[PDB]
């Protein structure tokens, strides 16, 4: 298997009832955008990560690094947004 | 002056517009609900408050008051999701 949208359905479906029992609702392509971003980031943590603060605390310095070498706009616009609604989740 | 359901309306419209731009969207429900509890906890903040990053954190102190005064289980679940996206705008 050679598909480039691998995890990407799980991932979409993972995040939409995390964040839909807080209230919050994503649009598909833009859950899709931040999972492709994610895994371009940091393609170890669905690998050997865990749904934990130290886990997804390295995601977010890996993202923010990201940001500061590229620029904040080759970044999705609602990737801070859900990697800190995730945060909060996790607390 | 808060009253009721008076600014509600706009509230909402000004919240989900905020919001939505950022990729993030909430129920009209969701928001009204979001809505009757901040008039609750700080009335202040539609008479003499600004959408800014220091008043927003007031509301904020306000709601983990009344988080700490009838516990947690009073307080919508969508509320502390929503007053951090906000916070986030605002910095
Ligand atoms: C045209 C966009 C305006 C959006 C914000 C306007 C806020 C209206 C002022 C609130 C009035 C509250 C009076 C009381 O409290
Ligand atoms: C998903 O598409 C998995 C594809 C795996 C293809 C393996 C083919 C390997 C061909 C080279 C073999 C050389 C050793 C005999």
């Amino acid at each position: 298997g050679v598909s480039g949208s691998k995890g990407q359905k799980l991932f979409v479906s993972v995040l939409q009832r995390l964040l839909s029992e807080r209230g919050l609702h994503v649009k598909e392509s833009s859950a899709i955008e931040f999972y492709q971003f994610l895994i371009k980031v940091s393609p170890w943590f669905p690998e050997e990560g865990g749904l934990n603060l130290q886990d997804w605390k390295r995601v977010g310095r890996e993202m923010k690094r990201y940001a500061a070498e590229h620029g904040t706009d080759s970044i999705p616009k609602q990737a801070a947004p859900i990697w800190l609604q995730l945060r909060e989740i996790l607390t």
